[PDB]
């Protein structure tokens, strides 16, 4: 039982690492996200062609 | 009958001492309980690759 109950708690702690862990990789993706857009908006004024 | 007497006596007296050098081989496996517990949390997170 004890080695259950450490080991579930240490099992919590790895879920909040874990959780720390993809925010980061998330937070990359925001500012992929935000860069995308800029993509996008450039790609519409480059495709408004005639002037 | 004194000798049963007398040797029933120091049966008591070697199962006590029996019982002392119980309590310490066992306490040697207390500590090491702890030990392998430590040892299988230590597994747990080491076990939580990614992070």
């Amino acid at each position: 039982m004890r080695g259950q109950i450490r080991g579930l708690e240490m099992a919590s702690k790895n879920s909040q690492d874990g959780i720390s862990l993809i925010q980061t990789a998330e937070g990359a993706l925001t500012e992929t996200h935000a860069i995308l857009q800029r993509v996008r908006e450039l790609v519409v004024q480059a495709g408004n062609t005639g002037t």
